[PDB]
């Protein structure tokens, strides 16, 4: 491009996908090919896609790394001409832990452009072979996640969210499913309501587990399933 | 490929995202590349997409088609060894009306293959820079749409769904602001709630409209957005 624009003043905020490769949009897939710098979380964001970035590339993990250090190492390199971005897995709107980075960063005149991508909800209803709204039994899809030791907020707890009846998304809760059985039980619903389980969605070792709110902490240590788990639960997962 | 597998009987059920040709897939544009018959809804999926499509394609637009019949053709051309795929909006599980085509194939021995997309809310999202889920505020997020002629169930009203003050995604309501007003405010909403609203998200004619619940009508009639809107409701969406 012919004229500067202060163009490395800005941090891509990029939706990697569930895990496949190829669930990476095509525009994501371009900006990470491109990118000098390339931060991300190490095993939820594969590494096979990380490895598309271009020879040079300086690749970091930022689980060891505090806030405004990720944040000084990001406007660093930005200082010195690099593009730079950030590789989150699934959509970043969902629990992506993208606010407190964007606000530091506007502070220090950064662009932020957000780069949509596939979440893992939606990842494993298609594993599922599910659509998770069926006109005449749900309109409505709930995303949220179970309270294990930190609190969900009060209007927000599982069986009052679990009334509606309505397909319900769970985040964050493969080892919360005697608590999410309680929760709806709790609320009215059939111990037979379909509950499906979709273990790291698209990664290679992926595992579709099918069963019921009565059977579902049991199928999950059954199936030794105890991380990065999707839990679509409802009568629009009847099988 | 050596070997016949019965791989024609087959529909891949392509999530297309939100608009922008870039926001499909790496896998869904492989499909789509090879595909010997595209099926898809005119003017929703973009034309720049579909015109990915090989030299040679069949490209049908489904809108004025009957179930049977579409359903009828898609076998035909299968049981021709033709690569037969169907693009939908954003992400299939969201209100993509896939279920009806799938209950007929699997009938007739076709295996189904749903492929993620970017759904509009997350598109939406982005766009406003907003991050749906906030530690201490929301931790869950609400996808439904508004009620016009066509009732929602009974346990999904609005009204009842924001009693919970997290996040709500409406799809399919741009025309219905002043009965998502209604609703919202019933609740007990304040009026002032934040609202973003964002019209044809990633198209080249997009809108991002910042409102609140008091105003929201009047922005979409302003606006002139009548449709293909995304609405964003909560506190999360403060700017
Ligand atoms: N590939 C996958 N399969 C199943 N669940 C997954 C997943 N990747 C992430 N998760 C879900 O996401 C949680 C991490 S929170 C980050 C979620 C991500 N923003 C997204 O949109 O998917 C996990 O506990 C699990 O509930
Ligand atoms: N690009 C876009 N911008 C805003 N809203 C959009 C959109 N594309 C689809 N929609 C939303 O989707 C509705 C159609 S229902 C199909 C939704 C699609 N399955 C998805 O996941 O996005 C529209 O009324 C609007 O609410």
């Amino acid at each position: 491009g012919l004229v500067p624009r202060g163009s490395h003043m800005k941090l891509y905020i990029i939706g990697a996908g569930p895990g496949d490769p190829d669930l990476i949009t095509v525009k994501g897939l371009k900006l990470l090919q491109q990118a000098d710098v390339v931060l991300y979380a190490d095993s939820l964001v594969s590494q096979d896609l990380i490895a598309k970035s271009k020879p040079g590339a300086e690749v970091l993990k930022t689980a060891g790394m505090h806030l405004e250090e990720m944040v000084g190492t990001m406007l660093d390199r930005m200082r010195e001409g690099k593009m730079v971005v950030r590789v989150h897995t699934g959509d970043p709107a969902m629990y992506g832990a993208i606010m407190e980075q964007m606000v530091l960063l506007k502070r220090e005149g950064v662009d932020i452009e957000i780069v949509p991508g596939v979440t893992s909800v939606f990842a494993a209803a298609a594993a599922a072979e599910a659509e998770l709204t069926i006109p005449d039994l749900t309109q409505t899809v709930i995303l949220t996640r179970a309270e294990g030791r930190t609190p969900v907020p009060e209007f927000e707890k599982l069986t009052d969210l679990a009334k509606h009846k309505c397909t319900i998304a769970l985040f964050l809760s493969s080892t919360l499913t005697k608590k999410v059985m309680k929760e709806f039980i709790n609320a009215g619903w059939s111990e037979d309501t379909p509950v499906v389980v979709v273990y790291k969605a698209t990664w290679p070792d992926e595992k579709i587990v099918r069963t019921t709110v009565k059977d579902l902490d049991d199928a999950m240590r059954t199936n030794g399933i105890r991380k990065q788990a999707m839990i679509l639960a409802g009568w629009a997962l009847d099988p």
